[PDB]
C-alpha cells in the first residue's frame, strides 16, 4: 500500500530474518531498494523507525479483533476473538519486537491501547475466581499462540485446532 | 582442582544476545565480551556451531536440574507436569528466552531441548482421541502463556496476581483423586 507502509513491512520481515540490531538506513535500504534519502523523508531516525513498526503491528491486531468480534461491547465476545486470533502462531517478527517493547517507554505505548481494549482487567484477580477463570482463558491462548517457538516441536494442524476448540470450551 | 573459562563463555554468549543479537554473536564479538582470546574460545567451541549448541544444552540442564529439584514424584507424568508449573514462579531472563525461541533454526538445537523436554513436559500422543490427553495440555498451555506473559503483554502480573494465576493452573491439572458415590 503507502510507501510509508512498505518501508514498514519490509523492516518489520528483516528483523524476522537477520535481527533488530542489524536494522539499520544502510540494510532497509537495500531491502526496500529505496535510498537513505528516501527513507528519511518518512522516517528520520531509527527510533522513528522501531516505534512506527511497533505501531503498525499493533494496529494490525486491532483490526483483526474488530474483524471477527461478534458484540465488541459483550466481554465474551471480546475474549473469543482474542483466543482465536492468537491461535495461530506468532511471526517471528512479531515476537521479537513483543519481547524488545519495553526497550524504550514509546514502544510500550504503541501496544497499551490494544492491550487495554482486548486484554483482559486482572482486578482483585487474588480474590475473584471469576476473573482468575478468565484470565486463565487468556494465559492458554497465549501459549498457543507462542507454542511453536518453546516447545521442541510444533503442534500439527490437526492438534492445534483441537487445543483451540478446547481453550474456546474453557471460557465461563 | 583445576577448572575452565567454558561456563563463563557460555552465560557471557547468552547474554551477549540480549545486549546485542544471535545474528553479530562471532569469535571476534565474544572474545570482546569475554576478554579471552579467540584461541580461549575456540579451546572449549571449534565451531560457532558447537558454542550455539553448548548453550541451548547449558540452558536445558539448568530446566532440568530445577526440576529434578522440586520434583515431588518423577514417576508420575502429572507430578512433572506440576514441577514445571512451579517452576514458572519466577520469570526466566530475556536472554534466554530469545535463545530459546532460535532453537528452531536448527535440529541439533531443538535436539538438546527434546532430551529434557520429554521427561516433563506432555506429549501429544492421541490428543485428538483422548479428552484427558486435551485437558493435561491444555495445562501446559496455560503453563506456556505464564511463561510469556510479562514478555508479550504491556500490563505485568505483580507477584501476587502470578502466584494466583500459578495455582490457578494446578488447579486445571486433572484429578487423581476418586470419589465415593
Ligand atoms: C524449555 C523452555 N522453557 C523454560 C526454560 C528453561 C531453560 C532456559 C530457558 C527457558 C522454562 C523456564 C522456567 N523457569 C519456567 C517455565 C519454562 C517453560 C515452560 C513451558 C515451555 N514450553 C518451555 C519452558
Amino acid at each position: 500500500t503507502s510507501k510509508k507502509e512498505m518501508i514498514l513491512r519490509t523492516a518489520i520481515d528483516y528483523i524476522g530474518e537477520y535481527s533488530l540490531e542489524t536494522l539499520s538506513y544502510d540494510s532497509l535500504a537495500e531491502a526496500t531498494g529505496l535510498s537513505k534519502s528516501g527513507l528519511i523523508y518518512h522516517f528520520p531516525s531509527r527510533h522513528a523507525l522501531l516505534l512506527g513498526m511497533h505501531e503498525l503491528l499493533a494496529d494490525d491486531w486491532d483490526k483483526e479483533l474488530r474483524d471477527i468480534t461478534r458484540d465488541p461491547e459483550d466481554p465474551l465476545e471480546r475474549l473469543r476473538a482474542v483466543v482465536v486470533t492468537l491461535a495461530e502462531n506468532v511471526s517471528r517478527p512479531e515476537l521479537l519486537l513483543l519481547i524488545d517493547a519495553p526497550s524504550h517507554p514509546d514502544f510500550l505505548n504503541a501496544w497499551r491501547t490494544v492491550n487495554h481494549q482486548w486484554i483482559p482487567d486482572t482486578d482483585d484477580l487474588e480474590n475473584d475466581a471469576h476473573k482468575r477463570a478468565v484470565y486463565l482463558v487468556q494465559l492458554a491462548a497465549d501459549g498457543l499462540f507462542v507454542h511453536d517457538y518453546i516447545h521442541d516441536d510444533v503442534l500439527s494442524k490437526s492438534k492445534r485446532q483441537a487445543m483451540l476448540e478446547t481453550i474456546l470450551e474453557l471460557i465461563p
